């Protein structure tokens, strides 16, 4: 089997991407944030504290004839931005782009933190990291991909995120028309439960490539590109007037600047992030100071190839017995 679904930026900055997901019988379609950095499929629901729902579409398990409460199971997750959610667990039928899993754990939120409430465009998350990170207790549950994988034509999914544009998540096949050149595959460590890999280095604009190992994670659920302080300093030094602002929480730059590209290495291959992908717009409405899309990972303890990087590539998440990651230009 295969599935294919369009993924859409939630806003004009590409802060996150939503993909429609059918849950239950009859289907309840929710727009979920596919997150290769976590491993829980959780949704706003009829059980979510009413004051914490503000415009999201909710899953109502009592209206799904295939929903079954998973006895005694709860979940609770925290994300790197300080946000969180928690609740109970149903199993139900879940379909993405024509690919159907029965018995998928659907984590129904009883509580969500303010950032989720305040974002009406995201109805929940669909985790695509390794199932070892799933938070359901006392019996950990499998991700949608893990449940689907044996049925897929090939045990893979691909992320083709758009810059200010629609994109695609495919399951079970590689669309060879969706990229240029070849896909370069690189080794993955699952030791932290992530799609963790080692980039071979970077370049800033038209500058010389610096060969250096940068271990980080391919994370569709993180907006920005978080890299070591030395690398990030080298990037922003090429932007006149850019500064690291303690009050804002990272590098900012004059909105009138033209940003250089940023290149990262995948083996001998190179993925070029155009400068405008690094512009996250005014720090507050009407400001002429803009937020940068490349930020230091020093405070977070891991490098993160988030959407800024991934949307410059066609990315293969290869879930073969030994997982690998593939990157192609597009
Ligand atoms: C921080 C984080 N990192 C992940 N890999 S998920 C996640 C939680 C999250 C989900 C949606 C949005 C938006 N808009 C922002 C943060």
């Amino acid at each position: 089997s295969t599935g294919s679904a369009t993924t859409t930026p939630i806003d004009s900055l590409d802060d996150a991407y939503i993909t429609p997901v059918q849950i239950g019988t009859p289907a309840q379609t929710l727009n979920l944030d596919f997150d290769t950095g976590s491993s829980d499929l959780w949704v706003f629901s009829s059980e979510t504290t009413a004051s914490e729902v503000d415009g999201q579409t909710i899953y109502t398990p009592s209206k799904s004839t295939t929903a079954k409460l998973l006895s005694g199971a709860t979940w609770s997750i925290s994300y790197g931005d300080g946000s969180s959610s928690s609740g109970d667990v149903y199993t139900d039928t879940v379909s993405v782009g024509g690919l159907t899993v029965t018995g998928q754990a659907v984590e129904s939120a009883k509580k969500v933190s303010s950032s989720f409430t305040e974002d009406s465009t995201i109805d929940g998350l669909l985790g695509l990291a390794f199932s070892t990170l799933n938070t359901v207790s006392p019996t950990q549950q499998k991700t949608f991909f893990d449940n689907a994988k044996a049925s897929l034509d090939s045990p893979v999914f691909t992320a083709d995120l758009g810059y200010h544009a629609p994109g695609t998540y495919n399951f079970g096949f590689i669309d060879t028309t969706a990229y240029t050149g070849s896909i370069t595959y690189t080794a993955v460590s699952t030791k932290q439960g992530f799609w963790e890999w080692t980039s071979t280095g970077y370049a800033v604009g038209s500058g010389t490539f610096k060969s250096t190992s940068i271990d980080g994670i391919a994370d569709t659920g993180t907006t920005l590109l978080y890299l070591p302080a030395t690398v990030v300093s080298a990037y922003w030094a090429q932007v006149s007037g850019a500064k690291s602002s303690s009050s804002v929480g990272g590098y900012v730059f004059p909105c009138s600047a033209t940003l250089p590209s940023f290149t990262f290495g995948v083996g001998s291959a190179r993925i070029v992030i155009p400068g405008d992908y690094i512009d996250f717009g005014p720090i507050s409405t009407g400001s002429s100071s803009c937020f940068g899309g490349i930020q230091s990972s020093a405070g977070i303890g891991i490098n993160i190839f988030g959407d800024v990087a991934l949307k410059a590539a066609f990315v293969v998440f290869n879930g073969a017995t030994t997982p690998t990651l593939g990157f192609a230009s597009k």
